[PDB]
């Protein structure tokens, strides 16, 4: 009995990628009598085939089989899934890699609520957040949310097999087209699929590695294909405006900002008018009146045809962002503490305004555009209350990101002078590295801080910067942390000591160090650290004569403590004969200090 | 014919383009050859310097070159160049810098009205947005009388009254260890009594730049400070030196030397630091100093290295970084309102903090303990503060203050008892006053600002966030101010990189053609036109559809006049039919406005 079966397309892959995929396959915590491994190989002219059946060798549970080149992945996904046998299928990429604990979590999750789809947690290479909005929580009955609970649809979800067969969802073989997994999961929807939203652990890593769409006529071609499916096959009403409206803004009028200032007025001319054809043949007027007020100017100028309004609206709006400065930052407890300030500006320098003209709050714009423009397309007063503020955090080794809860922010509108107005953010939040600690993996990692910032349509989700020099550390319940700002001028957190050394960043007090020669014990005091909880680290130290330029360190044992609100490091000199003055090097979690310690025996 | 100015050039292994380009700058000079000499001493060269010498010699009457056994600097072969000399002026120029083209007539004049012995020229260098931003600020033909420090700053790249120099026995030292010999040698020209004359309105020399044992470093040192008491007599001048010195050189390694250097050497330089400290330098001295300073002197005679590395750390990245927050042109200038705040790396705001009455630098209290209470309160320094703009002229490294601009700056409480510092400023750019040389006319111009205050200095180039392109025509000149790559503020006149037409844009439906004289009107969109402008040009045309086109050259021209500006085109002998390519180069610049006209 198969609960899950793994299916994976296979055309000329990376070998090391390859190994990576295996490897985090067999690290799965469930049981491998209890899933398989369907690998189909598209044809493949490298030796990738040759390495599939020999990493096959010495797993019974995985099925290989060779195809004729199909030229996409979705013939060889539904060739694998009509011969998979498991309850669930999770469609994975020959070049990424799958989360240890995925599998049972994901099943469990699935079994116990009867679902046909789980979308469990996706993590990307780049990028401060991904399914920022979706991945928010656990739900069972996801479906209840309308069909944004699939969002965003990648087909690495796992999918009951039952009911791929049943309702006949399959990938668009023989037709080479694009966001076919948004066709995949919009038929999953439509045939009623019970979907489960599984937030709280990673589950799929799709990696950033390095031509079909590229050709302007080509793309449209498959933005008309993918808008003419969802008005003929989405019957809920609820369902089909939410895709409408989704995929309107991000596709059709997200070519018309920034996209404008980074592309030839030749390619421009041709994009611009397949929006304006597709806006007036498949866009009906009430979806745009539910967007917000720069959005319902772009649908506007577009089906006025009014390009060089939009050029000039492009080059007012180009660098738009809301950058995050550290003001205050501590260990309190057992947490790390902080407090952060934006405010909307160009390019992180002179502050973005509004306009207060009679009782509205108006977006700034030259005269020859405002009087184009219908007067509640630039009247900002409704949306001054949607400002979100918000942390984030991401792990620099497992690249999963994560909100930070608990936060405490607020953002004012401020009359700076005249009746100009800006923007103004404040927050405080505090870490508890523990919340996303997932994997042992996790213990040790440094961890990259960002804040999102969403406001009058722009949304800013930065890294949190300092100008001032900031290196703090915390010996917290055997959790060395440091934070610091790190050679971007970014704010960065080491837990486990992944790439710096927190008896170097705390200091020593050199004056304070003891020698116990009849015990044989080096007492390191550490100076400027926060210290809650007990600790006790074990490592080493290295000891060398002074002048003996090529002698062989003298290895032995030493423990970083944490006790009663201060640390140090003791240093066990065991059997070793000493006589004259050494140099003492600790080395705990891997990383050295530099403080040039030396001790006289 | 008197010899009115005698350059003193000494040579060793020069570079060759460096010494042409020396050459060219002086050759370009305006005053008549036969007025001035040329006295080339060459220290050893062990390549062909001294041949090349030779070989300009033979077609130079006024060119004097002399070869003597390597001495390891300038000092000695200036020395011997100067005895040598019959010039009423003397030019210090080193072998890889060159003069400006008018220098020697002006610097002449200047100083023969006046009765100088020195004339200190404005120096222009490669890098910085200033050099002697005070000094050089207005003509002084008295500036002796203001004491020691209008020989600032002490190069040798100054004209000497050469009999001045011989009568009172003033040489550079030749020793096995010289440094700092120009210091020497204009304080020495000050002591005997010079009259000295401050030419600020023209650059005169161009100091180029081209492609550290502590125990020696410290022992100059202590050579300049003990010349500087037994020798100045004037109580002035030298508590001017002392104070001047004493900031610079040994309070000036107690700030972010202290993080960009080992610890040895930090230990050695810091106890030679207090040393001299308590040996040469009196106690009134650092009286004089700003609060900053105060706290550095106090540490360093207090032995407290670790007090001074921790302040280091805490001042790293102060700094004071403006913004663009209105720029538009306006009759025949161009006018900016900028803002400015004290903040680290442009980032969070630098803070100070009320307590009582007293506005006190943020310190951690085991620091603030060890200090008297006077040198961290801000309180009577809160109205020192200076913000003012400036310019470089992108080509000839030439920086001048901006003048008449209104600035404020004030200390706002920000929250609690925070206080940060703002600052605001309106000036206008007349691009008249910068240009000297006809070379100045076609350059790009790069704005900064200068911000002083509680003991800080942020001169940085001016930044704007916003994209900003504004074009004008202005009195036959091309002005385009403009956010570069870089993300600062540049004025390109002369279409030394922009092209005009590109910025400004063409209105293409408002074309007149007109086939019976030939005359393609092409007007420009947005662009400030002020006064009556005539610019000659040319244009290129090429049937649209052919593969290789092979070019039509035609003569094009840039007008102004009546607040509008236009491109006309004159076809000639026209040989064209149907739809032709059309792109301007006015002043070397083509648009890409991909222009389509069907004749
Ligand atoms: C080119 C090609 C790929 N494949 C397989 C290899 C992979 O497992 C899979 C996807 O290719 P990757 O390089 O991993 O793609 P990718 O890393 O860019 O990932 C994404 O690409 C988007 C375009 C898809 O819509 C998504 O579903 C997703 O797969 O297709 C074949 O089987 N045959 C082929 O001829
Ligand atoms: C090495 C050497 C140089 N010289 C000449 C070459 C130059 O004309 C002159 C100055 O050297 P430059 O390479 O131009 O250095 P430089 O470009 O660093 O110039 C400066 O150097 C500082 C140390 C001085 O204090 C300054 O007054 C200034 O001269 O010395 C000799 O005559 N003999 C020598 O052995
Ligand atoms: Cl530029
Ligand atoms: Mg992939
Ligand atoms: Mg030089
Ligand atoms: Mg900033």
């Amino acid at each position: 009995d198969i609960k899950i079966s793994v299916v994976v397309p296979t055309y000329n892959t990376e070998l090391e990628g390859l190994k990576n995929l295996m490897a985090s396959i067999d690290k799965q915590t469930m049981n491998p009598d209890e899933y398989e491994l369907v690998f189909v190989d598209d044809g493949s002219t490298t030796d990738t085939y040759e390495r599939l059946q020999e990493f096959a060798e010495t797993r019974p549970n995985m099925t290989v089989k060779q195809i004729e080149n199909s030229g996409w992945g979705s013939r060889p996904r539904n060739i694998a899934t009509k011969m998979a046998k498991g309850e669930y299928i999770l469609y994975l990429d020959h070049d990424d890699t799958v989360f240890p604990e995925t599998f049972e979590r994901v099943y469990n999750f699935g079994k116990e609520n009867n679902l046909d789809v789980v979308s469990g947690k996706e993590v990307r290479t780049n990028g401060w957040s991904w399914g920022w909005k979706q991945f928010s929580e656990n739900n069972p009955h996801a479906e209840e949310m309308g069909i944004e609970c699939l969002l965003p649809m990648t087909p690495h979800k796992f999918y009951k097999r039952e009911f791929l067969l049943e309702n006949d969802i399959t990938f668009d073989d023989g037709a080479r087209v694009l966001w076919e997994d948004v066709y995949f999961n919009s038929k999953a929807f439509i045939h009623g699929a019970k979907v489960g939203i599984l937030a709280d652990y990673p589950t799929y890593y799709w990696i950033a590695t390095g031509s079909f769409g590229r050709d302007p006529h080509e793309k449209w071609n498959q933005i008309n294909k993918l808008f003419n499916f969802f008005k003929d096959n989405i019957k809920e009403q609820r369902d089909l405006d939410f895709m409408l409206t989704h995929w309107y803004r991000s596709r059709v009028l997200g070519i018309l900002g920034q996209w404008l200032l980074k592309n030839n007025n030749e390619r421009i001319d041709i994009e611009f008018n397949y929006a304006k054809k597709l806006a007036e043949e498949l866009i009906p007027a009430y979806i745009s009146e539910n967007l917000d007020k720069n959005n319902q100017v772009k649908d506007y100028l577009l089906r006025q045809g009014d390009l060089d309004s939009l050029k000039k609206l492009a080059q007012i709006d180009a660098g738009i962002t809301a950058l995050s400065y550290v003001e205050d930052a501590y260990f309190k407890e057992d947490k790390l503490f902080f407090k952060t300030s934006t405010k909307m500006t160009y390019e992180d320098k002179e502050d973005f305004f509004i306009e207060k003209t009679a009782d509205r709050m108006e977006r700034i714009l030259p005269e020859e555009i405002k009087s184009k423009l219908p007067k509640e397309f630039f009247d900002y007063s409704d949306d001054l209350a949607e400002f979100t503020y918000e942390p984030s955090i991401k792990g620099r080794n497992s690249r999963a990101t994560w909100k930070i809860d608990g936060s405490t922010s607020n953002v004012e509108v401020v009359n700076k002078k005249a009746n100009l107005y800006k923007i103004e953010g404040e927050m405080s939040f505090s870490v508890q590295i523990n919340d996303y600690i997932l994997d042992a993996a996790d213990k040790k990692q440094p961890w990259d801080i960002a804040t999102r910032f969403t406001g009058l349509g722009y949304t800013s989700h930065r890294a949190l910067t300092i100008g001032k020099i900031l290196i703090k550390t915390a010996l917290i319940n055997n959790k060395t942390m440091i934070v610091y700002k790190n050679a971007s001028g970014l704010i960065s957190l080491d837990v486990g000591s992944s790439v710096r050394s927190i008896v170097e960043d705390s200091g020593v007090k050199r004056e304070q160090i003891l020698i116990d020669k009849t015990s044989g014990k080096v007492t390191i005091p550490l100076n400027e650290i926060h210290v809650f909880g007990e600790s006790l680290i074990e490592g080493n130290a290295e000891l060398k004569p002074v002048g003996i330029s090529d002698a062989d360190p003298i290895n032995v044992k030493a423990k970083l403590i944490g006790e009663a609100n201060k640390a140090r490091v003791e240093v066990l000199l065991g059997d070793e004969k000493l006589s004259g003055e050494y140099h003492l090097v600790t080395n705990i979690q891997g990383k050295k200090d530099k403080q040039q310690i030396k001790i006289t025996l």
